[PDB]
């Protein structure tokens, strides 16, 4: 809700005092008047660069403004890439190069500015929204576009669909500056959204493996989507209390999304490795809403809430506990997975056994119980017998909740260290008790390693050693070690009492 430019400021900023001002004017020859609509190409850029190149690259992005202002708006649905083509070489310069977004402001407001077509004022417009959803203008042209917004909104003469674009443009550069700044180019599926001033759709999977369908925008970060998600699921509202963020998964590989990141950023590069791709390889990409952090904050406890999160939070960890990176533990995956499959399908009978293989894989047990121990499975399974679904859900539950890996942060690392006493594959498993080094191969618990001791990612061990991990998530172990070292700061500021 932060305001660019306030009401009375409009009248203060004419765009004719900044173009006066700015307009590279002794360098613009031509007839047509170099403030407004013309549809021959600029023969200069309308702004001064200091490099002769840049100069270039704004007459060529001129050209595209009326290459996309002049194509038939029916072109959109047959090839995308071809009718965005144009609007991606504009938002790919602007991105990169700071300098060279007021021009490009410039070239839009002056297409905008008595353009004696409705339709092709309609394109500029719809220019000039997915510029705001890609980068804004410095802060020496903000205020005056955003008086030309304003002006506009509130009293040009223009069609409803130009109104709509500029309200919706405006809105989302009051988005970014509350949001920060993005990464990537728009994708074609986030600029037909953009188009028609609609929202974007994502799907996210949830623990359990259900889908929750979301409308966001641009701007939209991890962290609001993650507290959206978390406030829908009927979860604690922030979702810095519940410890669940949104991650990225490609083929089952899971990436952290960081809290100011956007999701939009997520989905063009995606967009790019589905195309790079070309048929080789499957293309299963995922958004998945998991706990992230474990923060023993549960103080008025609204069970409630706290019960719909540990549902999703046993989902996880059962999943996890079947994953080799962390527990090859068979006897341990024998006891969880039976007790599930009497939650599931209550007592043993032939016609289960007959259908568990194939079917259990990943379900009930894993592909080494499949393998060498089904009927170590079956005799466990058949011990279950009279257990209603609550009890064995309750006994599953207290096995998930005794494990070493319960209640802590998961990273998956290796070490080239040739003294170290650890194996070269390695968990670090983060808790508000430390970093603990955990060893997956049988199941134990090494070292805690203090976060105080705390300045691949290097790592400060008790004997004052570093332990140098590499990991394919470096980011994820870097913002678990700073989310609980701030988690520990603050209940120390609130154990203070003058
Ligand atoms: N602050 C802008 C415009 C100044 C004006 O319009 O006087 C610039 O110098 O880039």
């Amino acid at each position: 809700l932060p305001q660019i430019l306030n009401d009375e400021e409009i009248s203060l900023y004419s765009f004719y005092d900044y173009a006066n001002k700015n307009f590279n004017i002794e360098k613009l020859k031509q007839k047509d008047d170099i403030f407004s609509y013309q549809e021959s190409e600029i023969e200069s850029s309308l702004l001064v660069h200091s490099d002769a190149e840049q100069t270039e690259v704004a007459v060529e992005i001129f050209s595209k403004v009326l290459h996309y202002m002049n194509s038939n708006p029916l072109v959109s649905k047959k090839d995308p890439a071809d009718f965005y083509s144009p609007v991606k070489f504009i938002l790919t310069k602007g991105l990169a190069i700071e300098s060279l977004r007021d021009e490009i402001y410039c070239q839009l407001i002056k297409q905008s500015t008595s353009n004696p077509i409705q339709d092709l004022n309609i394109r500029v417009w719809e220019l000039i929204h997915f510029t705001c959803s890609t980068f804004p203008p410095t802060r020496k042209l903000i205020k005056y576009f955003a008086a030309y917004l304003k002006t506009t909104i509130q009293q040009s003469d223009v069609s409803k669909s130009v109104k709509d674009s500029a309200q919706a443009s405006y809105f989302i550069l009051q988005r970014f500056t509350l949001n920060g700044a993005r990464k990537q180019v728009p994708s074609v599926t986030e600029l037909e959204s953009i188009k028609e001033n609609r929202p974007i759709f994502v799907r996210i999977t949830a623990t359990d493996g259900s889908l929750k369908g979301l409308h966001i925008d641009s701007a939209t970060t991890c962290q609001e989507s993650s507290n959206d998600l978390s406030q829908r699921s009927r979860m604690r509202v922030n979702s810095k209390e519940n410890g669940f963020t949104i991650i990225e998964s490609f083929n089952g590989i899971e990436r952290d999304i960081a809290p100011t990141d956007k999701l939009c950023d997520v989905l063009s590069k995606v967009e790019n490795l589905q195309a790079t791709l070309s048929s080789k390889i499957q293309v299963n990409f995922k958004f998945v809403f998991k706990k992230k952090l474990f923060f023993d904050n549960i103080t008025n406890v609204p069970t409630t809430s706290i019960n719909v999160e540990n549902e999703f939070y046993y989902h996880q960890l059962f999943n996890d506990l079947f994953n080799s990176n962390y527990c090859k533990d068979q006897d341990y995956q024998i006891s969880i997975g039976s007790l599930k499959l009497q939650f599931e399908s209550s007592d043993y009978t032939d016609e289960i056994r007959a259908w568990l293989p194939g079917n259990g894989r990943g379900k009930y047990f894993t592909t080494d119980i499949e393998k060498n121990r089904f009927d170590d499975f079956i005799n466990k399974y058949k011990s279950h017998k009279g257990l209603s679904p609550e009890d064995a859900k309750k006994q599953m539950v207290q096995l998930l909740e005794k494990h070493p890996l319960a209640n802590c942060s998961l990273v998956v690392c290796e070490h080239q260290s040739e003294s170290l006493p650890y194996p070269k594959n390695f968990v670090l498993a983060l808790n508000v008790n430390g970093i603990n080094i955990y060893d997956p191969a049988t199941s134990k618990m090494l070292e805690s390693v203090k976060y105080s001791n705390q300045s691949s990612v290097s790592i400060i061990l008790e004997n004052k050693s570093t332990l140098q991990a590499f990991t394919g998530d470096v980011q994820k172990l870097v913002s678990l070690i700073k989310e609980y070292s701030l988690y520990l700061r603050n209940n120390a500021l609130e154990h203070h009492h003058h």
